[PDB]
DNA sequence: GGCACTGATCGGG
DNA sequence: GCCTCGATCAGTGCC
């Protein structure tokens, strides 16, 4: 078919600038402080003129600062990119009777009934971009091909504020020429793996019998990656579906004594029923996020819906099942539902 | 043998 | 850091 995929420009710091122009042409870093101490916690993300000099999400937000002390740091505000977020989906909407909410930022449209040809759903992506300066002053990048992974390959090759078609010929050269570890889904962890097994472009997973390739990273990524290397990668557009919500949250020092986690446990439950909204789950999970930063979590699914009260009581149920089966110090603590009604 | 679960992992935003 | 984060894996109960 014919795959048309957006996605919105450094977004969280773009929204802080539309909402205050202040800061255009200004370094601006978006941070999520967690509350141990000034400073502490993570980059979220940074517009360009601080992502230039190597201030980019998910570092120190004490490194960011070391680099560009003068920046702009601003907390995050979710809710608020959220707003901005779900308006814009409701203007690609009309673009497509078949979208797919990738993100809080990213979306792909099927527009195979509403153009022949490249050159046509070019010039739909460039109509798709003014209608979301014009409504919402937000810029976007656009990527175009034959499926979804070469469309956002596309938009990937193209930002910011781009627009690019991988044509037919085009995919049959990344085929050849394109980096494994730029293909979608393949992760540091994956891509040394491949690597280890000399696999470097996707022409390679061809050659390579299926058992090394199944063996080494897994039946699902080796059917994956073998459907790109043939050309023959079809995925649909569909829906997304919310399959889980949660809350975790940073304690103020390690701890395994269950009065001192409770507070935050608790705390974690009732933002999470806030954002369950009118959703009624049937499992419950309790995740810790150890010092060492791994993560390990319990569950318990109800043939019946949870209620808050319920959930309070299973909640410290699984949280004392974590502290036997694992003698780590817990540095987070929250939950997520599940199984939704 | 293979389906339905579970917690851990991996890739990603 | 936190997820309006989901898919897939190995280990297992089960038919
Ligand atoms: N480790 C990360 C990565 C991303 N995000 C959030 C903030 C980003 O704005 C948004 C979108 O991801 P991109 O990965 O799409 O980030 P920008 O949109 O920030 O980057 P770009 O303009 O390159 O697309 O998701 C986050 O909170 N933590
Ligand atoms: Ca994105
Ligand atoms: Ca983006
Ligand atoms: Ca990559």
């Amino acid at each position: 078919m014919i795959v048309l995929f957006v996605d919105f420009d450094y977004f969280y710091a773009q929204v802080e600038e539309v909402l205050n122009p202040s800061l255009k042409g200004k370094p601006v870093v978006v941070c999520v402080f967690s509350g141990r101490f000034e400073d502490s916690g993570a980059v979220a993300t940074a517009n360009y003129e601080a992502r230039k000099f190597g201030v980019k999400a998910g570092i120190p937000i004490v490194e960011a600062k070391k680099i560009l002390p003068n920046a702009v740091y601003l907390p995050m505000r979710k809710e608020v990119y959220q707003q901005v977020s779900s308006r814009i989906m409701n203007l690609l909407r009309e673009y497509s009777e078949k979208i797919e909410i990738a993100s809080i930022d990213e979306a792909y449209l099927d527009i195979s009934d509403k153009v022949r040809d490249y050159r046509e759903a070019y010039n739909l992506g460039l109509e798709i971009k003014n209608k979301i300066l014009e409504k919402e002053k937000i810029t976007v990048t656009v990527g175009i091909s034959k499926n979804k992974v070469f469309a956002k390959i596309a938009a990937d090759m193209a930002k910011p504020n781009g627009i690019k078609v991988i044509d037919d010929e085009e995919v049959k050269r990344l085929i050849r020429e394109l980096d494994i570890a730029d293909v979608p889904g393949i992760g540091n962890i994956t891509a040394e793996k491949l690597k280890k097994l000399g696999i470097n472009k996707l022409v390679d997973t061809l050659s390579i019998e299926f058992d090394k390739l199944k063996g080494m990273i897994g039946e699902a990524k080796a059917k994956y990656l073998i459907s790109l290397a043939r050309d023959e990668y079809n995925e649909p557009i569909r829906t997304r579906v919310r399959k889980s919500i949660g809350r975790i949250v940073t304690m103020k020092r390690n701890s395994r004594n269950l009065e001192e986690i409770k507070p935050y446990l608790f705390r974690a439950i009732e933002e999470s029923y806030y954002k369950l909204d009118k959703r009624i789950p049937k499992a419950i999970h309790v995740v810790a996020v150890t010092e060492d930063l791994d993560i390990v979590s319990r569950g318990r699914t109800f043939p019946h819906g949870i209620s808050k009260e319920t959930a309070y009581s299973e909640s410290v149920k699984l949280l004392q099942k974590i502290l036997e089966e694992d003698e780590r110090k817990i540095r987070r603590i929250g939950v997520r539902f599940s199984k939704f009604i």
